[PDB]
């Protein structure tokens, strides 16, 4: 178990997205699934020259799974999975950079929910979690879990939980009075009215 | 010179999109300059592990280049440049799920502005466009030539043009009915309507 230091930038933009007064939280799995979709279209271009690339799971998809008793909404993807590197590297993401922009946007009046256009979409899951713990198996590493309840760092180790032969899984913790994205009628309502074009299989697991 | 057939998909794709009855033309211009960014993001990523990705230019930017007298509007990016491989794969896309999405989602009520959503806004260059040559260099590839006149047919040769460093340059041989994109003013409008808020500078040249 390591325990490592968001960069500044990161950490300033989860704070802001922590402590900004912005009731619009839904878009949270818009952004999430959106990041699915860019993994699965990363694991299908490579397999389009190596076939072998999906000896680890031929089904490209995204699944919603609620969990009212651990009160978790877990988005779980077939897609290129992340490295130990991708995870310690922003998750895969340039968000240092991607910060800036973002940052930069804001104060051209742009508001929260354009975060996704500029690369950091993954960090919006605070908007509704107190807690995000990231399970991942990319072809070319382990099974590593990721976990951070923000203030300032965040930790990684080799999982030893069940394998999910490639892909990502964001376990979604959520704050308590968000418990709204656990039901089944929300949830759908979402994934309708901001995913509905997703070209990938989205399925809402009940319970 | 090697002449290549488009799979059949991307073949229907390109056919919609020059046949389809649709004003909304300057999309193109977000569409391109979108995929630049994309490109851009790939190269940043990589140097973040190996600073020596940028010994091919440091400088991540996108340049709109328009000439009168050729008839062209060029967009050139300091990206991730193309294989040659990438360049046969569709220019490093997944057009043949891209377009399949693309079209079930217009079954679905939705119009072709929103190519971009499915990964296949390289083609509405065609909604402009009566040739389009694409010129690339990746850092582990020599610098090739994309082109295609559309009717189920590109071509790829090694370039022996102006060698480039890094990148891809998008050249748009205008439709004579489309050159009101090679004004000034309309590039201008056209980047502050829909690219307003891309993470990396880009330039309008003059003539």
């Amino acid at each position: 178990v390591e325990t490592f230091a968001f960069q500044a930038e990161i950490a300033q933009l989860m704070s802001l997205i922590i402590n900004t007064f912005y009731s619009n939280k839904e878009i949270f799995l818009r952004e999430l699934i959106s990041n699915s979709s860019d993994a699965l279209d990363k694991i299908r271009y490579e397999t389009l020259t190596d076939p072998s690339k999906l000896d680890s799971g031929k089904e490209l998809h995204i699944n919603l799974i609620p969990n009212k008793q651990d009160r978790t909404l877990t988005i779980v993807d077939t897609g290129i999975g992340m490295t130990k590197a991708d995870l310690i590297n922003n998750l895969g993401t340039i968000a240092k950079s991607g910060t800036k922009a973002f940052m930069e946007a804001l104060q051209a009046g742009a508001d929260i929910s354009m975060i996704g256009q500029f690369g950091v979409g993954f960090y919006s899951a605070y908007l509704v979690a107190e807690k995000v713990t990231v399970i991942t198996k990319h072809n070319d590493d382990e099974q590593y879990a990721w976990e951070s309840s923000a203030g300032g760092s965040f930790t990684v180790r080799t999982d030893t939980g069940e394998p999910m032969g490639r892909g990502t899984k964001v376990i979604l913790h959520l704050k308590e009075d968000q418990t709204e994205y656990l039901e089944e009628r929300r949830i759908k309502e979402i994934v309708k009215k901001h995913s509905q074009f997703i070209g990938y299989p989205i399925t809402l697991f009940v319970e």
